[PDB]
């Protein structure tokens, strides 16, 4: 209940709000039902339409009207956008050839540029190009100041995990809100977009930039908006706000728009009937340009024009039901749509077996649109698995369809042409990205970059501290004029030992065999250089990876690579190694197959052991270094160490073998060198993050060698490929990715044949940047180039898709 006897005179989208139950007049006032009686009569006047026309002219100030062209609306802070324009002579903000802003130009009292966020909804990339011709403001924004070509959401590609991504630089697993739709086991609730439960506080996590902003000082204009009210009235509040005096005025504020997303699901993506919600777009876009020119704001102001997701083709023919693969389809709940959740209906049933849901699920049609997998073994690019809120079974959809339960669900619950949520690397989802202001960079084009990143920026600009988040701030200072973040390498945690040798043959009792005994000063000293690393700095290029965690590791140095050693994992957290485009592939010898050495820089007691892998059926042992692709006969032998060998699934081993004996060579070809760096990860409580020696859930059965749930690699080279990788004076270039070591291929439909049809597939979707294997390793990779530090994160950041040209 709410007694809604109080008024709203003079109180019009008021900024701190009023606890019940005295009524609210703030622009969330709707939402909970709770306005004073005369907050539309008041604060929502619509008189006359939001445009000047020449008769308004000098007019006598009516109270009644939406917006004025009487004489003192400047002073009052109220007219209507065009006021300056039909009234006093004055052209419109697209019509001004831009000029670059080489300081801020702001009126006095205002002791910072305030940053206002134009958030459009579905706003697909590849709009910003092929609706140009009907958006020239925005395309005026674009082009003077600083664009992506793209960039790329969360998943699941929905509104809210999606916006409150933005304001908090979060993966939706740790804000929060990972479903437009969800169910919290701990709550026993359901989230959706009816119904008054979202409005709760505890759903929400992490700190949002609004936060962020009261809790430093800087006041905040309120974010969400109410449904009903227009995008005039919603533009003219902000330039109100913006007319406050000093002590009062906020200095961030947000404008969202339910357009184009909202034709996007009615029309699909590119329909004909889209070409109008992007005029009004465009329209709204003036409206605060404008607007902002008559209060001398336009070249104070610092602008971010940014999308939520994108767009693609979907219709009901394009669903696919889980009725067709499963008996007891009424023991499970699903979270329909372009991603499918699935759980027990009753946690009463302990009849309840997940097992047999993923097999009844897998590969069970030829045509297939999804693939089931359990959360832990999604790529880990896509974060989506460290929240109560993610059910244990996930499923991806194929861009373009559905997953639905029963078809009754589907005609009793066709309509629709377009939707999104799917995989974030499809092209279809990308978004946009502009930035225009007196701190971005003038006619600027920068790289594709990841919305959890904005958050930092969006405290930068600000001159805000921003709170623990997941981009990596400095890594898109090239987007800006001037910053106040000047990045720095964290500090080295354990240094290396460098074990000379130190043990003899006969101490060690392994198991191990090795066929090695057949046996000159000049070609003595020559290895003796090769294991005090004479040749580390062909095979070592970026300077050695740093541990940013206390423990016990050696570094070891060979003729074709080098190793950092973990006495305490037995095995190297990283294996590096340049492969040059002159170099072959040769194989392992007949005699050799099964041979595995001692180290002799390396106690028996810090080793593994050829016996338990023997023991272990199920376990069986792989290289990081390939022996493939040894250099010579002799140097091959060193590739056998026990210290380079670590514990595969033989199902995994057909991977790893041909990522190791065609793909490297190939990459090496395509790119004129490269150099590897190889290692294991451990992640059982997959939460992103590495796992420390008391978080171990499996060993190789009667050891204590631990088994990887992963395998990564990074490939880099020169990004100029007419410079070798080991001699690139500039930039660099890279992809990388995180495998999991999995005992079966169920995840390949195409696994029973040759590797050269499925296992580069698997590689790609599991494609991952070097700042996601550095938070599952704690290592830190690139401490030694030529390059800014800057740039170097920027790299660190990136993500090869694999998808083809943005556009068609
Ligand atoms: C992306 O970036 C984030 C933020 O930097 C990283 O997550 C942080 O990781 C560390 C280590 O795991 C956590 O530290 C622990 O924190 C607790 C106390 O923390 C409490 O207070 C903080 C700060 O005020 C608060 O954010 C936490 O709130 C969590 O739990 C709420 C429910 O109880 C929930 O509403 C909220 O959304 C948030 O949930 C998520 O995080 C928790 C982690 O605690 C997780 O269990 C849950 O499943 C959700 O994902 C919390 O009450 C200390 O006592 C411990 O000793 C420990 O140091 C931080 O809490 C955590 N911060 C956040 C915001 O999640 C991610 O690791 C990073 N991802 C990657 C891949 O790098
Ligand atoms: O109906 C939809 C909607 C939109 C599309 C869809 N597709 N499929 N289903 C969809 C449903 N909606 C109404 C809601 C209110 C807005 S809001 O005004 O609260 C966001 C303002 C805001 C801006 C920033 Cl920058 C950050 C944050 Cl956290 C919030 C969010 C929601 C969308
Ligand atoms: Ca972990
Ligand atoms: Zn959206
Ligand atoms: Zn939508």
């Amino acid at each position: 209940w709410t007694a809604t006897s109080g008024s709203c005179k003079g109180r019009c989208f008021e900024l701190q709000e009023v606890g019940p139950p005295d009524c609210r007049c703030d622009n969330l006032c709707k939402s909970y039902s709770s306005c004073c009686h005369d907050f539309d009569e008041l604060c929502l006047k619509t008189a006359r339409g939001w445009e000047c026309t020449k008769d308004r002219c000098g007019e006598v100030r009516n109270e009644e009207n939406a917006c004025h062209c009487s004489e003192d609306c400047l002073s009052r802070g109220d007219c209507c956008t065009n006021y300056q324009v039909v009234c006093k002579g004055e052209s419109h903000w697209v019509d001004d050839d831009c000029e670059e802003i080489k300081v801020p130009e702001c009126p006095a009292g205002f002791v910072r540029p305030p940053l206002i966020i134009f958030s459009v909804d579905g706003f697909r990339a590849s709009y910003m190009k092929k609706g140009s011709k009907v958006m020239p403001n925005i395309e005026k924004l674009r082009s003077c100041g600083t664009h992506a070509p793209y960039m790329r959401p969360v998943y699941p590609t929905k509104t809210f995990p999606n916006l409150y991504t933005l304001a908090t630089g979060l993966y939706p697993e740790s804000h929060g809100i990972v479903g437009n739709s969800m169910y919290d086991p701990v709550f026993d609730a359901s989230f959706h977009l009816r119904g008054r439960e979202k409005f709760n506080h505890r759903w929400w996590g992490g700190q949002p930039l609004w936060i962020t902003a009261t809790k430093q000082g800087v006041r905040a204009g309120t974010f969400f908006w109410s449904v009903s009210i227009p995008h005039e009235r919603r533009i003219l509040t902000i330039l109100q706000w913006l007319s406050l005096p000093d002590n009062e005025r906020p200095s961030v504020y947000a404008f969202y728009s339910e357009q184009p997303d909202f034709s996007g699901h009615k029309y699909g993506p590119f329909g004909p009937e889209m070409t109008n919600p992007l005029r009004e777009i465009d329209k709204t876009v003036g409206q605060l340009m404008d607007g902002l020119k008559q209060l001398r704001l336009h070249r104070c102001v610092n602008v971010i024009f940014v999308g939520d997701h994108g767009m693609e083709d979907v219709t009901c023919d394009r669903t696919e039901f889980l009725s067709n693969y499963l008996t007891n389809v009424d023991d499970i709940t699903l979270v329909p749509g372009t991603l499918g959740r699935i759980r027990a209906k009753s946690i009463n049933n302990s009849k309840y077996d997940p097992k047999t849901i993923i097999a009844a699920l897998t590969c069970k049609k030829p045509d297939q649109h999804f693939k089931p997998y359990m959360k832990q073994h999604l790529p880990k690019r896509l974060h989506y698995a460290n929240n109560r809120r993610i059910e244990d079974i996930h499923l991806l959809v194929d861009r373009r369809w559905h997953v639905a339960r029963k078809p009754l669900d589907v005609y009793k619950k066709c309509f629709f042409q377009g939707d999104h949520g799917f995989d974030n690397k499809v092209n279809s989802m990308q978004t946009v990205f502009v930035g225009y202001g007196p701190t971005f960079k003038y006619r600027t084009k920068v790289p594709p970059f990841e919305n959890i990143e904005l958050y930092n920026v969006m405290c930068d600009l600000l001159g805000l501290k921003p709170a623990p988040n997941n981009g990596t701030h400095g890594s898109l200072n090239h987007l800006l004029r001037t910053n106040t973040f000047r990045p720095t390498m964290p500090d080295e945690v354990s240094r290396p030992n460098y074990p000379g040798i130190m043990y003899l043959q006969s101490e060690f009792d392994l198991g191990c065999t090795c066929d090695d005994k057949v046996e000159n000063k000049l070609e003595e000293l020559n290895k003796r250089l090769h294991t005090k690393g004479s040749t580390k700095e062909r095979h070592l290029l970026y300077g050695r990876p740093a541990v940013l965690y206390r423990t016990s590791y050696d570094i070891l140095y060979h003729t074709d690579f080098e190793s950092g050693y973990s006495e305490i994992f037995l095995m190297p957290l990283w294996t590096s190694y340049t492969i040059s485009k002159q170099a072959e592939v040769s194989s392992i010898p007949e005699h050799l197959t099964n041979c595995v050495r001692p180290d002799v820089r390396v106690s028996p007691g810090f080793s593994q052991n050829c016996l338990a892998y023997k023991n272990d059926k199920q376990m069986s042992y792989g290289f990081l270094f390939p022996p493939y692709l040894s250099s010579s006969p002799e140097a091959k032998y060193d590739a056998f160490l026990v210290t380079n060998m670590v514990p595969m699934y033989p199902a995994f081993k057909r991977v790893w073998a041909y990522f190791q004996r065609v793909l490297v060579k190939k990459y090496a070809s395509e790119r004129n060198g490269v150099n590897v760096i190889s290692g294991p990860i451990f992640d059982y409580n997959y939460d992103g993050l590495r796992d420390t020696e008391d978080e171990i859930k499996q060993y190789v059965e009667g050891s204590s060698i631990p088994v990887p749930t992963h395998y990564y690699s990074i490939i880099t080279s020169c990004l100029d490929f007419t410079q070798p990788a080991d001699k690139c004076d500039g930039p660099l270039s890279v992809s990388s990715f995180i495998l999991p070591h999995r005992p079966d291929n169920d995840e390949s439909c195409n696994s029973s044949e040759d590797e050269s049809k499925w296992v580069e597939e698997l590689m790609k979707m599991h494609t991952a940047r070097v700042r996601d294997i550095e938070h599952l390793t704690g290592l830190d990779f690139y401490r030694k180039t030529s390059r800014s530090y800057s740039e170097i994160l920027t790299l660190k950041t990136y993500l090869h898709t694999y998808e083809s040209e943005i556009g068609g």
